[PDB]
């Protein structure tokens, strides 16, 4: 089974395949429904450890195979790197950059302003992350990669503390479409073309960077609060669109609402997208507004 990325097609050979014998398990980082994921390290290395389970369908070994081809095949520094593979012990192992931040989700919330920790997190961080993603998104776009979930949930930063990188760290849907159900589908991520047409395009994912934008921006809410997924699909579909989130200066709010634009043709590519999170950057009206302290 090939792959096919830019111009190039690659195989289960052009995998890196690390010896089993140079990785060490150390600590569980937050399991999921199907396969751990794990800090590891490679003789040291450290990296975080996907694992496919060893109880799995002919079907998930082609998943997983996937997946490793996908990410190994992407350079770009908002994309997590893959260190390596192991597919010839079992359980296999895809070796990844260690995101010591975690998920952004996670993070958003955990960091979130308190009257303990008043000044966590500020304007410029969230732009920050912001522009990371973009930059991301910008480099899947100019090589004609639709991710089809940018969502909070699957980026992940480099590190806690300031010097904080966020990348774009799972790329399972993607991997899916090359190769589920309505319950199951990222709703409240997608353009109205998008879950009524099933027409996909790179301005699918600059909707859902908007939504990202509202997600960093409300630190870590869950999008169109208090609607479930068909709600939010007519409420979407009807040219209902989210309010800004708390404190959100007015010059963000507007990006979001340009990349929900209706027509795909309306909305930013991410070129655009970068330019006015730059914008937004240099503003000090913007910078220095406060953001909400949780009590
Ligand atoms: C496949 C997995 O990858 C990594 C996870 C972590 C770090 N680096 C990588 N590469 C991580 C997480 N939490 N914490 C505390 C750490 C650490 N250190 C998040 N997590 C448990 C995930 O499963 C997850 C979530 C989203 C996503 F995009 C990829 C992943």
């Amino acid at each position: 089974p090939n792959y096919c990325f830019a111009g190039k097609t690659s195989s289960i050979s052009d995998l890196k395949e690390v010896p089993r014998k140079n990785i060490t398990l150390i600590r569980g980082l937050g399991h999921g429904a199907f396969g751990e994921v794990y800090e590891g390290q490679v003789s040291p290395l450290q990296v975080a450890v996907k694992t496919l389970p060893e109880v799995c369908s002919e079907q998930d070994e082609l998943d997983f195979l996937m997946e490793a081809l996908i990410i190994s095949k992407f350079n770009h520094q908002n994309i997590v790197r893959c260190i390596g593979v192991s597919l010839q012990s079992l359980p296999r192992f895809i070796l990844m950059e260690l995101m010591a931040g975690g998920d952004l989700k996670s993070f958003l919330r955990e960091t979130r302003p308190r009257p303990s920790q008043p000044s966590s997190l500020a304007m410029l961080d969230l732009l920050h992350v912001a522009r990371d993603i973009a930059c991301g998104c910008q480099y899947l776009e100019e090589n004609h990669f639709i991710h089809r979930d940018i969502a909070a949930r699957n980026c992940l930063l480099t590190c806690p503390g300031p010097g904080r990188v966020a990348k774009i760290g799972d790329f399972g849907m993607a991997r899916d479409i090359y190769r589920g159900g309505c319950a199951m589908l990222p709703v409240k991520w997608m353009p109205p073309e998008a879950f009524m047409e099933g027409i996909f395009t790179s301005k699918t994912d600059t909707w859902s960077f908007g939504v990202l934008l509202w997600e960093i921006f409300s630190l870590g809410y869950m999008p169109y609060p208090s609607k479930s997924n068909q709600e939010v699909l007519e409420f979407v579909t009807s040219g209902g669109r989210m309010d800004p989130p708390k404190n959100c200066p007015g010059p963000v709010y507007r990006i979001m609402t340009q990349c929900w634009q209706h027509q795909p043709e309306d909305r930013p590519n991410f070129a655009i997208i970068l330019e006015r999170i730059e914008y937004c950057t240099q503003d000090p009206d913007v910078i220095n507004t406060a953001l909400p302290i949780e009590y």
